[PDB]
C-alpha cells in the first residue's frame, strides 16, 4: 500500500537514482511538479516496481514512516520551493534527502530550520554522472546521524562497490559535511583535469606527439600507478577521431565551462586560511580559458619562445608521468588539509580515511591513487599532511627531480604549467622551516605597525626602523 | 559655537585624521564612546581647535549643517552599531564617513539603507598607516557625489600631494566603490610584498649574499624603474642591526600577519571570474608561512636540492630586477582586471587612470611605477589589460627572458617562487590563443554530458566518445 523511497525531481540523475534503487529490491514513489516527466518515467518503468505520483500530497501519503523522501531537483530556489511545499504534509521524523549538487552553506541552512520542525535533512553529495547514478554511484551524506542509519540499507545497496566489496558510502557528518567534502571532490577533479591538460600541453606543444602517440602514452600511464577513470577516458578522447579521420578533441573550442563547486572550494580554503594553490590555479585557468577572444588578440601582440626539445622524447614523457603523480599528491594533500580545518572549525570530526575509502570508485577522481591515500590513514589516524605518508613521502623525494625538470623546460619554452608550477612551489614552501615571510612582517612592522614576535626571543616587539 | 567636521573613534588612526584635518585651519570636534582616550588628546591638542564631545547628542549638536561626520570606529558591529545610535539625532542630508578597513558589501548596505533616510553615506578607502594618515594620505571616498563634493575641499586638502600638484584623493564611485578599490590595493599590496619576499629568498638561499649586499641591492634597484616606498624600505629593514652585529630581520618570526583585505580581493576575483594568480598566491603563502611548526617538522622529513649557483651572480641579480618588474606588470594588470570587471558588474564607472593617479604618493604601494600606469590609460583610456600598453607590452618582451631564467633556476635549487612563477605562467597564458582546455570541455562531456562549443562550425555539440 506504501512504497518504502521517494524521488522527487524526475529528470536523468533523479530516474536514474530511482531506478537504481529499484534495482534492488525496493519500491519507489515518483513525483515531478511537471507531470509529463512523470508521465514518460512509466512508460519506461514497465515491470519495475516505480509508484507514479501526481500531487505532493499523494506522494508524501504513498511513503511508510518515518517517510525517506530523496530530492533530484534544480539547486537553490527550487529545492527550497519544494521543502517549503513538503513541510506542512509531512510527520515528525520524516528523512528528506537533498542529492543535487547544493552549496554546503544552504544544507547547513536547511538542516538548521527543518530540525526545529521535527524533520531530518541530509545533504547528499553524488558523484558519478548519469551512469554512475543508474549503476553505482559516490555518495556523501550528511545530516542527522540517526537518519543516515535508517536510509544507510538503501544508499549501501545503490552505491558502487569498491575492489574490497565495501560501498563507496559512509555517513559523513553532521548537517552540511556531506554536501562540503563532495564541493571539495569536484576541487580536487578541477586540479586532476588540468595536470592531465597540462601534460597534454607539454606532449603536443613541446614534444610534437600526434594524437596517436598521445593517446597510447594514457593507456601506458594508466596501467601502472597514475591508473585513474580520467586518465583512462582521456586515452579514449584523443582515440575519437571525426569526418576526416583527426582528433575531434583537437576541433573543440578551448573554454572551460564551470559550475560553482570548483571556485567554491577556492574561497572556502581562502576562509579557512588553507593555501589550496594547486586547486585554485586551476579554477584560474578555467577563467583565463574562457577569454578566447581577448587571449587570441593578445597572441598577435605578445611574444614568446618558439618551444623546442633537443632531448630523448621519451625518457622526457616519463619525466612527464612522475611530474603528474607527485603533483596529484600535493594537490589531493591540499584537498586533505583543507577538509581537515573545516573538520575542525564546523565540528564535524570527519574520519578522512573514510573520504580516500569512499573516493576508490563511483566518483569522476576515482582510482587506484584513492587506495593509497586510504592506507596512509589507516596506517596513521594521525597523519598530519598527506606528504609525510612514507609511501608518499617516498614517491616526492624521488620524482621531485622530473617535476623540477618538467616545470623548468615548460616555463623556457613558453608552455604555461600552473598546476605542475604549484606543486613544486607547495613542496618546496612546506617544507621550508624558514621562509621569506620574516621579510613580509618587518614591513608591516615598518608602515602599519602590527608588531611581530621572534624566532629566539618570546613575545611581541615593535620596532622604529628609521 | 560650532565645528565644520567631527571625528568619532579616537585610536591612532581617529586621531592623526582629525589632527591633519585641524592642521589645515578646520574647526573639528571629536568623540570616542570610551571617554579614556578623549582625555588623552586634549592634552595632545593644546594650542589646536578641537572641541571634545562626551555623548553623541552632544557630538552631533555640535557641527555645522550639512553635518559631515568621519567614523574611524572598529570595523563590522561597532560601526554598524555607531550609525544605528547616530541615525535618530541626524537630520536630512548629512553626510557619514566610515573611513575604516571596512568591507565593501557593508559599505553597500549602508549607503542604500541610510539613502532611505535621507541620510549620505561615503565609504573612504584610507591608505597610508599612522603616519600617512596624519600629514597626507590616499583616499578612495565612495559615495553620492554630491555628498562627496561638499567634503571633498576638506579631503583634498589633507590627502598626500602628488608632484604634479595633484592631491591623492578622487570621487572613485557609488556607494561601496571606495571601499572596493581600497581593498584592491590592498590585494596588490600583498604581491608586492610577496614578490620583493622572493627576490630576497634567491639572494640568501641561491646567490648566498648577506644583508648588507642584499640592502644595497635594493637601494641600486630603488633608483631605477623600480623606485617605490616598499623596496625603499626593504633597504632600511636589512640594515637595522641586532646591536650584536646581526641583521634584525632574520629574527624575526617567518609567520606572516594577515586580515580581511588580502583573502576578500582573492575571493572577490573568484566571485567575478578574474584570474588574480599573483594576489592569491601572496595570500596563500603568508596560510603557509603561518604553519611554522609544522614547516619545522616537515623540513627534517622532506629533502630537496641543495642550492648552488656557478654562473655570474651580477648579471643573474640584474636579472632577478627584471623578474620583479615583470611580475609587478602581470600582477597590477591581473588587479586592474578585476577592477575593470566589477566596475562593470556594479555600474561604478571607474577611472583606473585616476586610480594609479592617487596611489603615486601616501599609499603603500606608491612607486614611479604608478606614473607609468597613469600614463597608459592617458595614452589608451580603453586599454583592455596593461600587459596591452605598448611601454609595458615591450618591457615583458625583453624581461621574459630573464623572468623565466629566475623560476628555472629557483625550481632547480628548490627555492619556491609562487609569485614569480605565477607572473610567467600568466603570461604564458594570457598570450596563448589555443590553451589545453579543449581537453578538459571534452572530459566534462565525457562524464558529464555537459556538452562542448567548436573551433571551426558553430553551435552546441554533445559525443559518444566510447562504442
Ligand atoms: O559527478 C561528479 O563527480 C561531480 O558532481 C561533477 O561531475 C559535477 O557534478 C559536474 O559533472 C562537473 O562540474 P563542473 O561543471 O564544475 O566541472
Ligand atoms: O595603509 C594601507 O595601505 C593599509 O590599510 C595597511 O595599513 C594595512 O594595515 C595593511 O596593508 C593590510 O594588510 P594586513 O592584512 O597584512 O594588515
Amino acid at each position: 500500500m506504501t512504497q518504502q523511497i521517494g524521488v522527487i525531481g524526475l529528470a536523468v540523475m533523479g530516474k536514474n537514482l530511482a531506478w537504481n534503487i529499484e534495482s534492488r529490491g525496493y519500491s519507489v514513489s515518483v513525483f515531478n511538479r511537471s507531470s509529463e516527466k512523470t508521465d514518460l518515467m512509466v512508460e519506461e518503468s514497465k515491470g519495475k516496481n516505480i509508484h507514479p505520483t501526481y500531487s505532493l500530497e499523494e506522494f508524501v501519503n504513498s511513503l511508510e514512516k518515518p517517510r525517506k523522501i530523496l530530492l533530484m531537483v534544480q539547486a537553490g530556489k527550487a529545492t527550497d520551493a519544494t521543502i517549503d511545499s513538503l513541510l506542512p504534509l509531512l510527520d515528525d521524523g520524516d528523512i528528506l534527502i537533498d542529492g543535487g549538487n547544493t552549496n554546503y552553506q544552504d544544507t547547513i541552512r536547511r538542516n538548521k530550520a527543518l530540525a526545529q520542525s521535527a524533520i531530518n535533512f541530509i545533504g547528499m553529495g553524488v558523484s558519478g554522472g548519469e551512469i554512475g547514478a543508474l549503476t553505482g554511484p559516490s555518495l556523501m551524506p550528511g545530516g542527522q546521524e540517526e537518519a543516515y542509519n535508517k536510509v544507510a540499507d538503501i544508499l549501501d545497496a545503490i552505491a558502487a562497490k569498491a575492489k574490497d566489496g565495501a560501498s563507496c558510502v559512509t555517513y559523513i557528518g553532521p548537517n552540511g559535511a556531506g554536501h562540503y567534502v563532495k564541493m571539495v571532490h569536484n576541487g580536487i577533479e578541477y586540479a586532476d583535469m588540468q595536470l592531465i591538460a597540462e601534460s597534454y600541453a607539454m606532449m603536443k606543444e613541446l614534444l610534437g606527439m600526434s594524437h596517436e602517440d598521445i593517446a597510447q602514452t594514457f593507456k601506458d600511464w594508466n596501467a601502472g600507478e597514475l591508473e585513474s577513470y580520467l586518465i583512462e577516458i582521456t586515452g579514449d578522447i584523443f582515440m575519437k577521431l571525426d569526418e576526416n579521420k583527426e582528433a575531434l578533441v583537437e576541433k573543440i573550442l578551448d573554454t572551460a565551462g564551470q559550475k560553482g563547486t570548483g571556485k567554491w572550494t577556492s574561497i572556502n580554503a581562502l576562509e579557512l586560511g588553507i593555501p589550496l594553490t594547486i586547486i585554485t590555479e586551476s579554477v584560474f585557468a578555467r577563467f583565463i580559458s574562457s577569454i578566447k577572444e581577448e587571449r587570441v588578440n593578445a597572441s598577435k601582440e605578445l611574444n614568446g619562445p618558439k618551444a623546442s626539445f633537443d632531448g630523448d622524447k621519451k625518457d622526457f614523457l616519463e619525466k612527464i608521468r612522475k611530474a603528474l603523480y607527485m603533483s596529484k599528491i600535493c594537490s589531493y594533500a591540499q584537498g586533505f588539509a583543507q577538509m581537515r580545518k573545516a573538520s575542525e572549525d564546523n565540528e564535524w570530526n570527519l574520519k578522512l580515511g573514510d573520504l580516500a575509502m569512499i573516493w576508490r570508485e563511483g566518483c569522476i577522481i576515482r582510482a587506484q591513487f584513492l587506495q593509497k591515500i586510504k592506507d596512509a590513514y589507516d596506517n596513521n589516524p594521525g597523519l598530519q599532511n598527506l606528504l609525510l605518508d612514507p609511501y608518499f613521502k617516498n614517491i616526492v623525494t624521488e620524482y621531485q627531480d622530473a617535476l623540477r625538470d618538467v616545470v623548468a623546460t615548460g616555463v623556457q619554452n613558453g608552455v604555461p604549467t600552473p598546476g605542475f608550477s604549484s606543486s613544486i612551489n607547495y613542496y618546496d614552501s612546506y617544507r621550508a622551516a624558514d621562509l621569506p615571510a620574516n621579510l613580509i612582517q618587518a614591513q608591516r612592522d615598518y608602515f602599519g605597525a602590527h608588531t611581530y614576535e621572534r624566532k629566539d626571543k618570546e613575545g611581541v616587539f615593535h620596532t622604529q626602523w628609521i
